C-alpha cells in the first residue's frame, strides 16, 4: 500500500497473510480474506506459481511476534475456471483456499462479510485498500499491515479513455486514482473494504495497477467484484 497508514491491530481481522516457503522461512506474497474458518478468497494470480503455500491469520507484524497468529498449511485451491494468467484484464482474478485446519475465530480473527450479489457501489463510495505490499513503486513490503483510504471510481468513469478504457471489465471494481494512494505489489488477492449501511464488508480482491507504478493519476487500484461471484464461491465451497 502506497500512501497508507499503519492500521489498528484489531480493525481488519479478516485479512490474512499468503506466504510461500522460501527454503528455511516463508514470504508473504499476497492478501486474502478469511471467509470461511477453514477458507480464504484471494486473486488467482497469487496462486498461478507451483509453490507451497500457508495463511496466517491475526497477524500484524510480518517480520515480529504479535501474540495473535495462527499459521495454518492451503489444503485445496480452488482458481475460478474462467482464469487465464496471460489475460489478467479478462477478469476471474478470484480463487479460493481450503485451509489444513479451521481456524480459532477472536477480536484478530474474524470472517469477511461480503456483498449481497449484484451490488454495485456508487461513484465515489468510501473503502480502504489494506495489505503489506510495497510502500512505494519498485519499494519493498510493509512490516506492519497498511490501509489506505480509496474511494471508488464507477465503471463509467473507470474505463474512459483517460482512466483504465477497454482494460477494465463491469466484473471490477475501481478504486483510488488520486496519484498519492494505492494498492501496490504484494496487495494482491486482498480486501477491498467498503462501508454500506453502517458495516464493511468486503467488496473487493485486489487484481492490478498500472505497469507504469502503483500510484499513477487516473489509474485506480483494480480489484475483482467480490458481488459478481457470490454464487461461485457459495457453489465451490458447497461442493469442497
Ligand atoms: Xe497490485
Amino acid at each position: 500500500v502506497v500512501g497508507g497508514t499503519e492500521a489498528q491491530r484489531n480493525s481488519w481481522p479478516s485479512q490474512i497473510s499468503l506466504q510461500y516457503r522460501s527454503g528455511s522461512s516463508w514470504a508473504h506474497t499476497c492478501g486474502g480474506t478469511l471467509i470461511r474458518q477453514n477458507w480464504v478468497m484471494t486473486a488467482a494470480h497469487c496462486v498461478d506459481r507451483e509453490l507451497t503455500f500457508r495463511v496466517v491469520v491475526g497477524e500484524h507484524n510480518l517480520n515480529q511476534n504479535d501474540g495473535t497468529e495462527q499459521y495454518v498449511g492451503v489444503q485445496k485451491i480452488v482458481v475460478h475456471p474462467y482464469w487465464n494468467t496471460d489475460d489478467v484484464a479478462a477478469g476471474y482474478d478470484i480463487a479460493l483456499l481450503r485451509l489444513a485446519q479451521s481456524v480459532t475465530l477472536n477480536s484478530y480473527v474474524q470472517l469477511g462479510v461480503l456483498p449481497r450479489a449484484g451490488t454495485i457501489l456508487a461513484n465515489n463510495s468510501p473503502c480502504y485498500i489494506t495489505g503489506w505490499g510495497l510502500t512505494r513503486t519498485n519499494g519493498q513490503l510493509a512490516q506492519t499491515l497498511q490501509q489506505a483510504y480509496l474511494p471508488t471510481v464507477d465503471y463509467a468513469i473507470c474505463s474512459s479513455s483517460s482512466y483504465w478504457g477497454s482494460t477494465v471489465k463491469n466484473s471490477m471494481v475501481c478504486a483510488g486514482g488520486d496519484g498519492v494512494r494505492s494498492g501496490c505489489q504484494g496487495d494482491s488477492g486482498g480486501p477491498l473494504h467498503c462501508l454500506v449501511n453502517g458495516q464493511y464488508a468486503v467488496h473487493g480482491v485486489t487484481s492490478f495497477v498500472s505497469r507504469l507504478g502503483c500510484n499513477v493519476t487516473r489509474k485506480p487500484t483494480v480489484f475483482t467484484r467480490v458481488s459478481a461471484y457470490i454464487s461461485w464461491i457459495n457453489n465451490v465451497i458447497a461442493s469442497n
